[PDB]
């Protein structure tokens, strides 16, 4: 047995809240986890209107990486939209993470960037069901944020988890900025150097969904990852449609990266 | 008693928000009822931060708006838990005709004669300094602290002490602080008469293992339509006893539709 520190980000619209069944189960286990809220995500008090750069909305888990003390090593876990925000903490402090785990996580790199990741991820989101959008930036230009409406979340997202996990996002996610493609290309920059050297697993984790299967495929094709394990079963949240499975694989990630 | 559709409003407590009734609000949304849970200021994901509202009316507001513009004839079921008590107790005053029944679980229930004063302090002293509770003083060493802090360990120990450990992580998750009113402050907003809060029934729920004395006390002073008992409950009975609680709020709807 070895004590690890696991760190779980999350994906749009969500919060550290939606880890809570990894969380628990993790503590209990008698390891250390931090589970953090992004700009304008959970009980972050920044509104979205007040994180128009993406260097903003990262904010809360670089300033966690910088407080990190001197010889602690992590396993940082993205999810979904979530892997933008953990390939920037590997480019900014690879000696800090023992492995970096992609739970069906944007995973970007030389050979396909972040905007190319972001349009495709978006496209599956934007204007599907309930969802909509605000004009604040004026009716005549691109959609300011992005707001999931409840139908969207049942049938395409919590599809497979339980009906109160359903309920419990409804009350709890979060209107997401449309951060400008530009902006995001800008943030997200990756070198083979430091990025590159930290180890690093994919996670293939979805059902009933071959285009999103598809994308996940290509991410891996274009930047091929150290490993690439998979949870069948699962529905877009993964850590609440599968969790024991979840934490059982990331048990597992953990102790043989050491 | 046949069912009838009927339209619940949920309204928590102290740090919490409306996703504390999660369980509740699958298991109504299943039944074939309405159900809404609601943010007050500052609590889940309300837009206000603590320190911005340091008025009783602010933290009120959410359900004071909800209330107002509910549909001409339709009424509804209302269930304060705990500090929501206060609340759901402004709103009855306010709409006595929009409500059927209020259901207070746990909830501070003071009436036209027992001030809102007493109930506070006493609500308060359970609270404050208790173990890892922190409070903050943003107006300086001058004045009362500002704000109440919630620690992880007062959640694990006085609250949530019955519930599934996901509960409890869920909750660290989540709890915002609490800008501790000014007992003058919410004597003013909670004016309460027994020709309207009066004229609405209530039903007061007992948590077994929640103070039993202070709970026992309110009921003297501010005697319900009925009191009931779910066993076994912590201070988050919808976390630690969701099916009792579930099936109690059914039953009440109906012996007072
Ligand atoms: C930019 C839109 C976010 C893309 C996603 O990855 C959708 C999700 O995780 O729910
Ligand atoms: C002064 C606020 C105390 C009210 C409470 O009793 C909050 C709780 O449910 O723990």
């Amino acid at each position: 047995f070895v004590k690890k520190h696991f760190v779980l980000v999350h994906t749009a619209f969500h919060g550290a809240w939606c880890w809570y069944k990894i969380v628990a189960l993790m503590r209990s286990s008698g390891h250390n986890v931090t589970a953090l809220d992004l700009g304008a995500s959970g009980i972050n008090p920044k509104q979205a209107l007040q994180i128009p750069n993406f260097s903003d909305y990262l904010s809360p888990l670089m300033e966690f990486m910088a407080s990190l003390p001197a010889n602690e090593k992590i396993i940082l876990v993205g999810h979904a939209l979530g892997g933008l925000a953990i390939s920037k903490a590997m480019e900014t402090f690879p000696e800090k993470i023992s492995v970096a785990v992609f739970l069906s996580g944007l995973m970007p790199g030389p050979n396909i960037d972040a905007t190319t990741v972001c349009t495709k991820a978006g496209s599956a989101v934007l204007g599907q069901l309930d969802n909509c959008v605000t004009y604040e930036n004026g009716p005549t230009n691109p959609p300011t944020t992005l707001i999931a409406g409840p139908k969207f979340l049942a049938t395409n997202v919590y599809h497979l988890s339980p009906i109160e996990d359903l309920a419990l996002a409804t009350a709890l996610v979060r209107p997401l900025y449309l951060y400008l493609a530009e902006d995001i290309s800008k943030e997200v920059v990756l070198s083979s150097k430091r990025y590159g050297s930290v180890k690093r697993v994919f996670i293939v984790a979805t059902e009933n969904d071959a285009l999103k299967k598809e994308f996940l495929k290509l991410m891996i094709e274009k930047n091929p990852p150290d490993e690439v394990k998979e949870i069948e079963g699962s529905d877009a949240v993964t850590m609440m449609s599968k969790p024991q499975q979840l934490f059982t694989t990331l048990l597992s990630i953990a102790n043989k990266y050491k």
